[PDB]
């Protein structure tokens, strides 16, 4: 019944903590194009970009592991 993908949030957890190691919780989109490429290696060099600033629309350049799978669900 609706299956999903539970797999790509283990990837996920350890990609955005590889990443953010510093035990913040949160990424900078700086990182991110490195974190999304390092991750699947398939979203764009510019496009992942508007994803991360529309982000703005909240917080202000900071995700959080919720975010940060918000923000790879759509574009893949
Ligand atoms: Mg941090």
């Amino acid at each position: 019944d609706r299956s999903l993908r539970p797999e790509e949030i283990e990837e996920l957890r350890e990609a955005f903590r590889e990443f953010d190691k510093d035990k913040d919780g949160y990424i900078n989109c700086r990182d991110l194009g490195n974190c999304m490429r390092t991750m699947g290696y398939m979203p764009t060099e510019m496009e992942l970009i508007e994803l991360s600033q529309q982000i703005n629309m909240n917080l202000g350049g900071h995700v959080d592991f919720d975010d940060f799978v918000e923000l790879m669900g759509p574009k893949l």
